[PDB]
């Protein structure tokens, strides 16, 4: 066939990546790339906040009237350390190797930035804790994560120093639209992509999940995930890993860290990746 992968395996993807045909990689990532960092999947299975209903703690209208439950939940689930995973540093290596067009992330945990992806490299489709803003439209003072953490830990509701309005993390609450950046980057990036690397997402949250259908028909798509995902739903109506018509989609099933290690090893990057992770982890462990 005219297909770009010589075989539908991780080995086939690595050979394609190091061929002249593969210049621009888009990563699509979800909570599975951060579970080994101790960040919980807010959407996965596994009280004192006295909400009118459970979903209120993540809705924008409620947050603006009663922000204390959200910031109480924030301190409770606040991670004791922000250490990106092997997967995050694999994407930094892609950037270093000149291969990363964009990382679209479902995650709000900031680990992509800590691992060295820059604003231009990222589409934080669901927002982020990395910056926060005064909610007053005429003010919009920006506050960094260090300022917000101090307010959350001292259990003081964060208020703007300029105008005393509430300060909200730049997360997309329910009732808010996705950032315009998501749609503007999608319209351009998918004209240019040679490889989709889908890591740690089961492609269940829309419109993010629809990004896989924006790839050109020839673009190979590798899923690294604990479970197979992204296939067409036999009910509702996609990834085709297993039919006789399959030609470009590959599933590597396991922990995201181990899949990225396996791919890096095939690429000849295992020592580079180990050295990067050990150095960055050491630096984070040594923060004083
Ligand atoms: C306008 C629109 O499209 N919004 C989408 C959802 C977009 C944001 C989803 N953010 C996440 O996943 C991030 C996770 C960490 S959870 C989270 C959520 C809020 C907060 Cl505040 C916090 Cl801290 C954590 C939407 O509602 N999609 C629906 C769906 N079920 O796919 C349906 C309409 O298609
Ligand atoms: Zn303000």
């Amino acid at each position: 066939m005219e297909r770009l992968l010589d075989e539908l395996t991780l080995e086939g993807v690595a050979r394609y990546m190091q061929s002249e045909r593969c210049r621009r990689v888009i990563c699509l990532v979800g909570a599975g790339i951060s579970t080994s960092a101790g960040i919980p999947d807010f959407r996965s299975p596994s009280e004192k906040y006295h909400l009118p209903y459970p979903e209120a703690i993540f809705e924008i209208s409620y947050f603006k009237k009663h922000p204390e439950p959200f910031f109480a939940l924030a301190k409770e689930l606040y991670p004791g350390q922000f250490k990106p995973t092997i997967c995050h540093y694999f994407m930094r290596l892609l950037k270093d190797k000149g291969l990363l067009l964009r990382c679209y992330t479902q995650n709000i945990d900031t680990l992509e930035r800590i691992a060295g992806l820059e604003q231009e490299d990222l589409v934080e489709a669901h927002g982020t804790f990395y910056t926060s803003h005064c909610v007053s439209a005429s003010c919009r003072h920006e506050y960094p994560l260090s300022w917000m953490k101090e307010k959350i830990f001292s259990e003081v509701t964060p208020k703007c120093e300029d105008c005393q309005s509430l300060v909200k993390p730049d997360i997309v609450f329910f009732g808010e639209s996705l950032p315009a950046r998501f749609f503007s980057c999608m319209q351009s990036d998918f004209l240019k992509v040679d490889l989709l690397l889908v890591m740690g997402t089961s492609l269940q949250v829309q419109p993010f999940a629809s990004l896989i259908s924006k790839a050109p028909l020839s673009t190979p798509r590798l899923l690294i995930n604990k479970e197979k995902a992204g296939q067409s739903d036999p009910f509702l109506g996609g990834m085709d890993f297993d039919s006789k018509k399959a030609y470009r989609d590959v599933a590597w099933l396991g922990e995201c860290d181990q899949g990225c290690l396996a791919l890096a090893e095939l690429l000849g990057w295992k020592k580079e990746l180990e050295d990067l992770v050990r150095r960055e982890h050491a630096s984070i462990d040594a923060q004083s």
